[PDB]
Protein backbone atom coordinates (compact mmCIF):
# COMPACT_ATOMS: atom_id res chain seq x y z
CA UNK A 1 0.00 0.00 0.00
CA UNK A 2 2.71 2.09 0.51
CA UNK A 3 4.59 4.41 -2.33
CA UNK A 4 6.88 5.86 -0.11
CA UNK A 5 8.38 9.39 -0.63
CA UNK A 6 8.58 10.59 -4.12
CA UNK A 7 11.88 10.32 -5.38
CA UNK A 8 13.27 13.47 -6.66
CA UNK A 9 14.28 14.69 -10.25
CA UNK A 10 16.92 16.91 -11.35
CA UNK A 11 15.82 20.89 -11.91
CA UNK A 12 12.22 19.82 -10.55
CA UNK A 13 10.47 19.52 -7.30
CA UNK A 14 7.59 17.66 -5.64
CA UNK A 15 5.65 18.60 -2.79
CA UNK A 16 5.54 16.54 0.07
CA UNK A 17 2.74 14.46 0.15
CA UNK A 18 0.52 14.49 3.36
CA UNK A 19 -0.05 10.28 2.54
CA UNK A 20 2.12 8.26 0.76
CA UNK A 21 -0.03 5.72 0.88
CA UNK A 22 -2.75 3.95 -2.11
CA UNK A 23 -4.84 6.82 -3.73
CA UNK A 24 -2.53 9.52 -2.67
CA UNK A 25 -1.22 11.88 -5.23
CA UNK A 26 1.67 13.73 -5.88
CA UNK A 27 2.57 16.16 -8.46
CA UNK A 28 6.27 17.33 -10.03
CA UNK A 29 6.84 20.66 -11.14
CA UNK A 30 9.75 21.90 -12.85
CA UNK A 31 11.96 24.71 -11.76
CA UNK A 32 10.76 27.75 -12.99
CA UNK A 33 10.92 30.20 -14.83
CA UNK A 34 14.14 28.20 -15.94
CA UNK A 35 13.37 24.79 -16.78
CA UNK A 36 9.86 22.72 -18.41
CA UNK A 37 8.58 19.62 -18.23
CA UNK A 38 9.24 17.48 -21.39
CA UNK A 39 6.30 15.92 -22.57
CA UNK A 40 5.35 14.65 -19.68
CA UNK A 41 1.38 15.28 -19.17
CA UNK A 42 1.14 17.47 -16.21
CA UNK A 43 3.49 15.35 -13.78
CA UNK A 44 0.59 14.11 -11.74
CA UNK A 45 0.73 10.65 -10.56
CA UNK A 46 -1.36 8.47 -7.98
CA UNK A 47 -0.74 6.11 -5.54
CA UNK A 48 -0.98 2.46 -7.35
CA UNK A 49 -1.70 -0.97 -5.48
CA UNK A 50 1.47 -2.49 -6.56
CA UNK A 51 2.89 0.04 -4.41
CA UNK A 52 4.73 2.27 -7.68
CA UNK A 53 3.72 6.55 -8.37
CA UNK A 54 2.39 6.05 -11.73
CA UNK A 55 1.43 8.60 -14.07
CA UNK A 56 -1.26 7.94 -16.63
CA UNK A 57 1.48 8.66 -20.31
CA UNK A 58 4.80 8.31 -18.27
CA UNK A 59 3.80 4.58 -16.15
CA UNK A 60 6.19 5.06 -12.80
CA UNK A 61 8.79 6.92 -14.92
CA UNK A 62 9.32 9.87 -13.82
CA UNK A 63 9.36 13.44 -15.33
CA UNK A 64 11.81 14.94 -17.49
CA UNK A 65 12.91 19.16 -16.53
CA UNK A 66 14.57 20.80 -20.10
CA UNK A 67 15.97 24.20 -19.69
CA UNK A 68 13.69 27.05 -21.69
CA UNK A 69 15.73 29.00 -23.98
CA UNK A 70 15.56 32.42 -25.00
CA UNK A 71 14.32 34.27 -22.32
CA UNK A 72 16.34 36.78 -20.31
CA UNK A 73 15.28 37.58 -16.53
CA UNK A 74 16.39 40.96 -17.16
CA UNK A 75 16.16 42.51 -20.58
CA UNK A 76 18.49 44.83 -21.90
CA UNK A 77 18.52 48.70 -22.02
CA UNK A 78 19.51 51.02 -24.23
CA UNK A 79 31.77 45.84 -28.93
CA UNK A 80 31.76 49.21 -30.40
CA UNK A 81 29.62 52.07 -29.31
CA UNK A 82 27.57 49.99 -26.94
CA UNK A 83 26.96 50.24 -23.38
CA UNK A 84 27.59 47.94 -20.10
CA UNK A 85 25.21 45.23 -20.15
CA UNK A 86 24.71 42.33 -17.14
CA UNK A 87 25.23 38.79 -18.03
CA UNK A 88 21.27 38.36 -16.66
CA UNK A 89 20.85 40.42 -19.88
CA UNK A 90 22.66 38.31 -21.86
CA UNK A 91 22.53 34.83 -20.36
CA UNK A 92 23.53 32.37 -22.82
CA UNK A 93 26.57 33.89 -23.04
CA UNK A 94 30.00 32.09 -22.94
CA UNK A 95 33.41 33.38 -22.25
CA UNK A 96 36.47 31.89 -23.72
CA UNK A 97 39.78 32.71 -22.49
CA UNK A 98 42.44 31.09 -24.85
CA UNK A 99 41.55 32.72 -27.64
CA UNK A 100 39.47 35.88 -25.88
CA UNK A 101 35.77 35.41 -27.60
CA UNK A 102 32.43 34.27 -26.76
CA UNK A 103 30.16 31.67 -27.45
CA UNK A 104 26.47 31.28 -27.03
CA UNK A 105 24.61 28.55 -25.06
CA UNK A 106 22.27 26.58 -26.75
CA UNK A 107 21.49 23.59 -23.99
CA UNK A 108 22.46 22.15 -21.09
CA UNK A 109 25.59 20.07 -22.94
CA UNK A 110 27.13 22.34 -25.76
CA UNK A 111 27.99 25.77 -26.55
CA UNK A 112 27.85 27.57 -29.78
CA UNK A 113 30.63 29.76 -31.09
CA UNK A 114 32.41 29.94 -33.74
CA UNK A 115 35.21 27.72 -35.72
CA UNK A 116 37.64 30.31 -35.68
CA UNK A 117 37.60 30.45 -31.45
CA UNK A 118 37.97 26.84 -31.35
CA UNK A 119 40.01 25.90 -34.69
CA UNK A 120 43.07 25.83 -32.61
CA UNK A 121 42.10 24.81 -29.16
CA UNK A 122 40.68 21.16 -28.67
CA UNK A 123 39.89 21.71 -25.25
CA UNK A 124 38.41 25.31 -24.74
CA UNK A 125 38.45 26.51 -21.64
CA UNK A 126 34.74 28.12 -20.91
CA UNK A 127 33.06 30.69 -18.16
CA UNK A 128 29.35 31.52 -17.92
CA UNK A 129 27.34 33.24 -15.29
CA UNK A 130 29.47 36.82 -14.87
CA UNK A 131 29.32 40.06 -16.16
CA UNK A 132 33.20 39.93 -15.56
CA UNK A 133 35.99 37.98 -17.75
CA UNK A 134 37.90 35.54 -15.99
CA UNK A 135 40.73 32.72 -16.42
CA UNK A 136 42.25 30.08 -13.89
CA UNK A 137 30.43 32.20 -12.13
CA UNK A 138 31.27 28.63 -13.40
CA UNK A 139 33.76 26.94 -15.80
CA UNK A 140 33.02 24.60 -18.22
CA UNK A 141 35.01 21.35 -18.89
CA UNK A 142 34.43 20.45 -22.34
CA UNK A 143 34.11 17.20 -24.07
CA UNK A 144 35.10 17.25 -27.64
CA UNK A 145 34.79 19.91 -30.30
CA UNK A 146 32.95 19.41 -33.63
CA UNK A 147 34.12 22.39 -35.97
CA UNK A 148 31.98 22.49 -39.14
CA UNK A 149 33.69 20.41 -42.32
CA UNK A 150 33.27 23.61 -44.80
CA UNK A 151 35.29 25.37 -42.54
CA UNK A 152 38.51 26.14 -44.16
CA UNK A 153 41.74 24.71 -42.42
CA UNK A 154 45.04 27.09 -42.85
CA UNK A 155 48.87 26.37 -41.89
CA UNK A 156 48.36 30.03 -41.24
CA UNK A 157 44.74 31.04 -39.59
CA UNK A 158 45.94 34.54 -39.05
CA UNK A 159 45.22 35.82 -42.40
CA UNK A 160 42.46 34.02 -42.98
CA UNK A 161 40.58 35.41 -46.13
CA UNK A 162 37.47 33.05 -46.47
CA UNK A 163 35.55 32.80 -43.15
CA UNK A 164 32.70 30.99 -44.97
CA UNK A 165 30.62 28.28 -42.29
CA UNK A 166 32.24 29.33 -39.51
CA UNK A 167 30.38 27.68 -36.97
CA UNK A 168 31.62 24.79 -34.37
CA UNK A 169 29.99 22.94 -31.15
CA UNK A 170 31.52 22.58 -28.16
CA UNK A 171 29.95 19.48 -25.93
CA UNK A 172 30.29 19.70 -22.24
CA UNK A 173 31.25 17.19 -20.32
CA UNK A 174 28.35 17.90 -17.46
CA UNK A 175 24.93 19.60 -17.89
CA UNK A 176 24.95 23.31 -17.46
CA UNK A 177 23.03 23.98 -14.10
CA UNK A 178 20.51 26.80 -15.45
CA UNK A 179 19.51 30.07 -13.43
CA UNK A 180 19.37 33.69 -13.41
CA UNK A 181 22.87 34.00 -14.73
CA UNK A 182 22.88 31.43 -17.35
CA UNK A 183 19.95 30.07 -20.02
CA UNK A 184 20.54 28.95 -23.43
CA UNK A 185 19.33 30.92 -26.57
CA UNK A 186 16.75 29.42 -28.87
CA UNK A 187 18.16 28.25 -32.09
CA UNK A 188 16.35 29.36 -35.70
CA UNK A 189 13.69 27.65 -37.09
CA UNK A 190 13.73 26.93 -40.63
CA UNK A 191 10.95 28.29 -42.35
CA UNK A 192 10.63 31.37 -43.93
CA UNK A 193 9.55 33.09 -40.96
CA UNK A 194 13.36 33.40 -39.98
CA UNK A 195 14.79 34.86 -43.50
CA UNK A 196 16.00 38.04 -42.14
CA UNK A 197 15.39 41.11 -43.81
CA UNK A 198 17.22 44.53 -44.67
CA UNK A 199 16.97 46.56 -41.39
CA UNK A 200 15.44 43.84 -38.88
CA UNK A 201 17.21 44.90 -35.84
CA UNK A 202 19.01 41.95 -32.98
CA UNK A 203 21.08 42.62 -29.93
CA UNK A 204 25.33 42.11 -29.55
CA UNK A 205 26.63 41.25 -26.70
CA UNK A 206 30.70 40.21 -25.86
CA UNK A 207 34.20 41.45 -23.93
CA UNK A 208 35.60 42.23 -27.33
CA UNK A 209 37.28 45.39 -27.78
CA UNK A 210 35.39 48.52 -27.33
CA UNK A 211 36.13 52.38 -28.46
CA UNK A 212 37.77 53.33 -25.58
CA UNK A 213 39.27 49.70 -24.47
CA UNK A 214 41.47 46.96 -26.28
CA UNK A 215 39.22 44.67 -24.39
CA UNK A 216 36.04 44.87 -21.79
CA UNK A 217 36.81 43.62 -18.28
CA UNK A 218 32.64 43.36 -18.03
CA UNK A 219 30.03 42.96 -20.28
CA UNK A 220 28.97 45.22 -23.29
CA UNK A 221 26.17 45.19 -25.74
CA UNK A 222 24.85 47.30 -29.34
CA UNK A 223 21.71 46.84 -31.14
CA UNK A 224 22.33 46.55 -34.52
CA UNK A 225 20.21 46.17 -38.05
CA UNK A 226 20.50 43.40 -40.86
CA UNK A 227 21.96 45.26 -43.76
CA UNK A 228 22.50 44.11 -47.47
CA UNK A 229 25.79 42.23 -47.70
CA UNK A 230 26.88 45.00 -50.50
CA UNK A 231 27.22 47.40 -47.72
CA UNK A 232 29.98 45.01 -45.87
CA UNK A 233 31.73 44.60 -49.10
CA UNK A 234 31.99 48.23 -50.12
CA UNK A 235 33.47 48.98 -46.97
CA UNK A 236 40.38 38.52 -51.60
CA UNK A 237 37.88 38.35 -48.55
CA UNK A 238 34.85 36.06 -49.87
CA UNK A 239 31.57 36.75 -49.32
CA UNK A 240 28.48 33.75 -49.29
CA UNK A 241 24.95 33.23 -48.38
CA UNK A 242 26.26 32.26 -44.74
CA UNK A 243 26.59 35.85 -43.74
CA UNK A 244 24.88 37.96 -42.39
CA UNK A 245 25.97 42.00 -42.87
CA UNK A 246 24.81 43.76 -39.79
CA UNK A 247 26.11 47.70 -38.66
CA UNK A 248 26.47 50.54 -39.96
CA UNK A 249 24.41 52.25 -37.30
CA UNK A 250 25.40 55.23 -35.27
CA UNK A 251 29.04 53.54 -34.95
CA UNK A 252 27.90 50.51 -33.20
CA UNK A 253 29.16 47.41 -34.03
CA UNK A 254 31.07 44.31 -32.92
CA UNK A 255 34.89 43.87 -32.51
CA UNK A 256 37.88 41.88 -31.88
CA UNK A 257 37.23 39.87 -28.91
CA UNK A 258 33.29 39.32 -29.56
CA UNK A 259 34.19 36.14 -32.03
CA UNK A 260 31.89 33.83 -31.78
CA UNK A 261 28.83 35.44 -29.59
CA UNK A 262 25.55 35.52 -30.44
CA UNK A 263 23.42 37.75 -32.90
CA UNK A 264 20.44 37.95 -30.83
CA UNK A 265 16.80 38.13 -32.83
CA UNK A 266 13.86 38.34 -31.18
CA UNK A 267 11.72 35.36 -32.31
CA UNK A 268 9.19 36.21 -35.15
CA UNK A 269 6.74 34.53 -33.46
CA UNK A 270 7.43 34.62 -29.93
CA UNK A 271 8.26 38.04 -28.99
CA UNK A 272 9.76 37.42 -25.16
CA UNK A 273 11.97 34.85 -26.70
CA UNK A 274 15.67 35.90 -28.34
CA UNK A 275 17.33 33.04 -31.11
CA UNK A 276 20.99 32.91 -32.42
CA UNK A 277 20.20 34.39 -35.99
CA UNK A 278 24.04 35.40 -36.05
CA UNK A 279 27.77 34.83 -34.66
CA UNK A 280 29.84 37.25 -34.44
CA UNK A 281 32.07 36.03 -37.40
CA UNK A 282 34.61 39.01 -39.11
CA UNK A 283 34.54 42.10 -40.34
CA UNK A 284 36.56 45.12 -41.85
CA UNK A 285 37.58 48.02 -39.21
CA UNK A 286 35.55 48.18 -36.43
CA UNK A 287 32.60 50.35 -36.25
CA UNK A 288 31.47 49.97 -39.49
CA UNK A 289 29.68 46.51 -40.56
CA UNK A 290 30.52 43.01 -39.57
CA UNK A 291 29.50 39.55 -40.80
CA UNK A 292 27.91 37.22 -39.21
CA UNK A 293 27.40 33.45 -39.63
CA UNK A 294 23.91 32.78 -40.79
CA UNK A 295 22.58 30.26 -37.76
CA UNK A 296 19.35 29.44 -39.70
CA UNK A 297 21.47 27.21 -42.76
CA UNK A 298 23.27 25.37 -40.33
CA UNK A 299 20.78 24.42 -38.27
CA UNK A 300 20.13 20.69 -39.58
CA UNK A 301 23.78 20.59 -38.80
CA UNK A 302 23.64 21.80 -35.26
CA UNK A 303 20.75 18.95 -34.81
CA UNK A 304 22.32 16.07 -36.78
CA UNK A 305 25.72 17.07 -34.41
CA UNK A 306 23.68 17.05 -30.81
CA UNK A 307 21.68 14.06 -31.45
CA UNK A 308 24.73 11.72 -32.98
CA UNK A 309 26.64 12.84 -29.98
CA UNK A 310 24.38 12.53 -26.76
C1 LIG B 1 2.77 -1.05 -11.15
O1 LIG B 1 1.78 -1.01 -12.16
C2 LIG B 1 2.10 -0.15 -13.27
C3 LIG B 1 0.87 -0.12 -14.15
O2 LIG B 1 -0.15 0.65 -13.53
C4 LIG B 1 -1.42 -0.02 -13.46
O3 LIG B 1 -2.27 0.45 -14.46
C5 LIG B 1 -2.55 1.89 -14.40
C6 LIG B 1 -3.40 2.22 -15.63
C7 LIG B 1 -3.26 2.22 -13.11
O4 LIG B 1 -4.48 1.51 -13.12
C8 LIG B 1 -2.43 1.76 -11.90
O5 LIG B 1 -3.20 2.03 -10.67
C9 LIG B 1 -2.05 0.23 -12.07
O6 LIG B 1 -1.26 -0.28 -10.96
C10 LIG B 1 3.36 -0.65 -13.97
O7 LIG B 1 3.70 0.26 -15.01
C11 LIG B 1 4.25 -0.37 -16.19
O8 LIG B 1 5.68 -0.43 -16.10
C12 LIG B 1 6.35 -0.98 -17.25
C13 LIG B 1 7.83 -0.96 -16.94
O9 LIG B 1 8.09 -1.16 -15.55
C14 LIG B 1 6.01 -0.18 -18.50
O10 LIG B 1 6.58 -0.84 -19.62
C15 LIG B 1 7.49 -0.01 -20.39
O11 LIG B 1 6.83 1.05 -21.13
C16 LIG B 1 7.74 1.78 -22.01
C17 LIG B 1 7.06 3.05 -22.55
O12 LIG B 1 5.82 2.71 -23.15
C18 LIG B 1 8.18 0.80 -23.09
O13 LIG B 1 8.92 1.49 -24.09
C19 LIG B 1 9.05 -0.27 -22.42
O14 LIG B 1 9.55 -1.17 -23.40
C20 LIG B 1 8.27 -1.01 -21.32
O15 LIG B 1 7.38 -1.91 -21.97
C21 LIG B 1 4.50 -0.14 -18.67
O16 LIG B 1 4.16 0.65 -19.80
C22 LIG B 1 3.85 0.44 -17.42
N1 LIG B 1 2.40 0.49 -17.57
C23 LIG B 1 1.75 1.63 -17.82
C24 LIG B 1 0.25 1.51 -17.95
O17 LIG B 1 2.33 2.71 -17.92
C25 LIG B 1 4.49 -0.69 -12.95
O18 LIG B 1 5.68 -1.22 -13.53
C26 LIG B 1 4.09 -1.54 -11.75
N2 LIG B 1 5.15 -1.52 -10.75
C27 LIG B 1 5.46 -2.58 -9.99
C28 LIG B 1 6.58 -2.37 -9.01
O19 LIG B 1 4.86 -3.64 -10.08
N1 LIG C 1 34.01 45.12 -38.11
C1 LIG C 1 33.60 44.00 -37.28
N2 LIG C 1 32.42 43.88 -36.89
C2 LIG C 1 34.63 42.92 -36.97
C3 LIG C 1 35.96 43.21 -37.21
C4 LIG C 1 36.90 42.23 -36.93
C5 LIG C 1 36.48 41.02 -36.45
N3 LIG C 1 37.52 40.04 -36.19
C6 LIG C 1 37.28 38.72 -35.64
C7 LIG C 1 38.01 37.67 -36.46
N4 LIG C 1 39.43 37.99 -36.61
C8 LIG C 1 40.34 36.93 -36.95
C9 LIG C 1 40.37 35.78 -36.18
C10 LIG C 1 41.25 34.76 -36.51
C11 LIG C 1 42.10 34.91 -37.60
C12 LIG C 1 42.07 36.07 -38.37
C13 LIG C 1 41.19 37.08 -38.03
C14 LIG C 1 39.59 39.28 -37.24
C15 LIG C 1 38.93 40.34 -36.37
N5 LIG C 1 35.19 40.77 -36.22
C16 LIG C 1 34.25 41.68 -36.47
Amino acid sequence: EDCGIPESIENGKVEDPESTLFGSVIRYTCEEPYYYMENGGGGEYHCAGNGSWVNEVLGPELPKCVPVCGVPREPFEEIIGGSDADIKNFPWQVFFDNPWAGGALINEYWVLTAAHVVEGNREPTMYVGSTSVQTSSKMLTPEHVFIHPGWKLLEVPEGRTNFDNDIALVRLKDPVKMGPTVSPICLPGTSSDYNLMDGDLGLISGWGRTEKRDRAVRLKAARLPVAPLRKCKEVAYVFTPNMICAGGEKGMDSCKGDSGGAFAVQDPNDKTKFYAAGLVSWGPQCGTYGLYTRVKNYVDWIMKTMQENS
